[PDB]
């Protein structure tokens, strides 16, 4: 298992090393979204939280098509703020609740290391 922790201060330098295989030895769910909110990287510990099957979701948009619940300012409404930014790195808990039984998890979004990317980071709480 790749030994990385959640909420970790410099997370983006060490998953910049990381291809989609190693990205699925982390211990909570991550996904790299560019900034039109379209899926470039999911794992598997995303999967099995929400249900998707990862090579099936990469290339939809996030927002629009795989998780409606999100879009709300509360969360999409963060990614667009911090996109613009250029700048975004913020923590909270929400729930995921489309076609899934309701599931409370805590969401670290955070800007890739690379040019326009953005992590959004899961756990179950
Ligand atoms: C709300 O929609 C939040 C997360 C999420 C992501 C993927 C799937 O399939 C359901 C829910």
């Amino acid at each position: 298992m790749e030994h990385v922790a959640f909420g970790s201060e410099d997370i983006e330098n060490t998953l910049a090393k990381m291809d989609d295989g190693q990205l699925d030895g982390l211990a909570f769910g991550a996904i790299q979204l560019d900034g039109d909110g379209n899926i470039l990287q999911y794992n598997a510990a995303e999967g099995d939280i929400t249900g998707r099957d990862p090579k099936q979701v990469i290339g939809k948009n996030f927002f629009k098509d795989v998780a409606p619940c999100t879009d709300s300012p509360e969360f999409y409404g963060k990614f667009k703020e911090g996109v613009a930014s250029g700048n975004l790195n913020t923590m909270f808990e929400y729930t995921f609740d489309y076609q899934m039984t309701p599931t409370k998890v805590k969401v670290h979004m955070k800007k890739a290391l690379s040019g326009d990317s953005y992590w959004v980071f899961v756990k179950r709480v």
